[PDB]
């Protein structure tokens, strides 16, 4: 499959809203299921840099190629304008979305 480009108010339920730069300053996409190595996604491998997770959700992003790398769960909404810490800010690596459910 691919991502869908073009945001809405706000991303929920497993969705999360990224934008090219940080600090929401570029374009915005919206994915709501998974998205690892967005490399040809057709305008946005590069641009990745902050990202709004939505409420009751959890986001697991994973540095480096979701193949390879790390990963790391994010419950609840969140507000990553900046990933320089995570892997040079731009060129995040993959993006899940997965809400919260018993064990």
């Amino acid at each position: 499959m691919s991502v869908c480009k073009g945001v809405s108010g706000n991303p929920a339920k497993g969705e999360v809203f990224l934008y090219k730069h940080v600090n929401f300053q570029g374009d915005s996409w919206k994915v709501t299921g998974n998205v690892y190595d967005f490399r040809s996604v057709s305008g946005l491998n590069d641009v990745v840099s902050s990202v709004k997770v939505g409420p009751n959700t959890k986001a697991f992003i994973f540095k480096d190629d979701r193949f390879n790398g790390n990963f790391i769960r994010l419950e609840e909404s969140s507000q990553v304008t900046d990933l320089t810490t995570r892997n040079l800010n731009d060129a995040i690596s993959s993006i899940i979305v997965a809400t919260f459910e018993s064990a």
